[PDB]
């Protein structure tokens, strides 16, 4: 679990969104596993606007932050679930690191701010849904 709170927005994994998130829906993309909802309170986080490929993510299954090198946002195949069929997920960045079902929502950050959130993983890998192209989150 976990979310990004920036201004009057809450960014979460689409497969983990609540009834309140869907009732206050701003934008959602099943191909990116992202959903953004409106909030009344002001948000605590800064979004990075960069092409960094190094950062630090939070891993709940270990209660630890880990430093990682990660790939550029791209189309990557992902397997079925109670939420999605076999498909390509766009804007996804992979890194060598630990992740298990439960780690989705953990934040990835570089020196410039919030880069994205944990969204996939498996066999010594971890995938992050990028948010750096969502320029509207700032305005
Ligand atoms: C950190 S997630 C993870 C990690 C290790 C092993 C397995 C997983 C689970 C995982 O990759 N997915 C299941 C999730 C319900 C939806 C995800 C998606 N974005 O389509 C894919
Ligand atoms: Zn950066």
């Amino acid at each position: 679990s976990g979310a990004i709170y920036v201004g009057n927005y809450r960014v979460v994994n689409r497969h983990l969104a609540t009834h309140n998130d869907w009732a206050n829906l701003v934008w959602e993309d099943s191909s990116r596993d992202l959903l953004v909802s409106s909030t009344t309170a002001q948000g605590c986080d800064t979004i990075a606007r960069c092409d960094c490929q190094t950062g630090v993510y939070y891993c709940s299954s270990r209660r630890k932050h880990y430093p990682v090198s990660f790939s550029k946002p791209s189309l990557i195949f992902v397997e079925a679930s109670e939420y999605y069929p076999a498909r390509y997920q766009s804007h996804l960045m992979l890194a060598v690191g630990h992740s298990e079902p439960g780690d989705c929502g953990g934040i990835l950050r570089c020196q410039h701010g919030v880069v994205g959130i944990v969204s996939t993983g498996g066999n010594g890998l971890v995938g992050f849904a990028d948010v750096r192209d969502l320029l509207w989150l700032d305005e």
